[PDB]
């Protein structure tokens, strides 16, 4: 009955957008274990270019989020079938912006939507606008 | 056995500092219900001067924090004995920076520490320093 969901990402400067995405992953099924994977600093810098918060900081933040049951930190940059077996993961949950074709072909992809997020950016904009 | 803990605050632009404070309140005792109270926009503006995020935004954010069991939103600006009775609150948890004398005299004050917080400010500073 308990389904294991895996959602990975960089999770830099966590905001409401991330939290809602994680809540969606957690609530895909009635009984779930949401495992979050957090990319390493090195890989993030090398493949995404920047990263504001260290792995430790981004992981510590996720620890406080209600929907996160377990964290793999750091996580592999690429999900493999071996990884899924090792951690007995049933579904990978991620937004769909096709690197995920093989997961969908196996029925193991659940898409989550990027939502309205009060990102730190949106908030600082709000502050500065008063000047 | 289950002790009801109440922590109020503005909770504007929630960051690791707030989350750690809430975790501390939640873990004061083995079995707790942590109730968080979130100040209204009007009162915050009037008594603290500013507020970046609306009540709705600050409350929605707290909803995602693991340690928060229940939210009173908005909450009264001042805790009263009547409020404590109404919500069957056993302890008020808050940092100690003496508005709390009467709570301490009753044994109903638990102090929480402001910790190192990666506030949005600290983070934007980190970003801009690279320029």
């Amino acid at each position: 009955k308990n389904v294991v969901i895996y959602a990975d990402g960089v999770y830099d400067m966590l905001h409401l957008g991330h939290m809602k995405q994680l809540e969606q992953a957690k609530k895909l099924f009635e009984n779930t274990t949401l495992i979050v994977g957090v990319t390493s600093d090195n890989e993030t810098k090398l493949f995404k270019g920047q990263v504001v918060q260290t792995l430790e900081e981004r992981t510590e933040t996720l620890k406080h989020i209600r929907w996160v049951d377990e964290i793999i930190s750091p996580c592999p940059w690429v999900v493999t079938p071996e990884f899924l077996e090792k951690y007995k993961i049933d579904y990978v949950a991620h937004d769909d912006i096709d690197i995920y074709a093989w997961l969908k072909r196996a029925g193991k992809f659940k898409a989550t939507q990027r939502t309205e997020g009060v990102s730190t950016t949106d908030l600082i904009v709000r502050i500065l606008k008063n000047y």
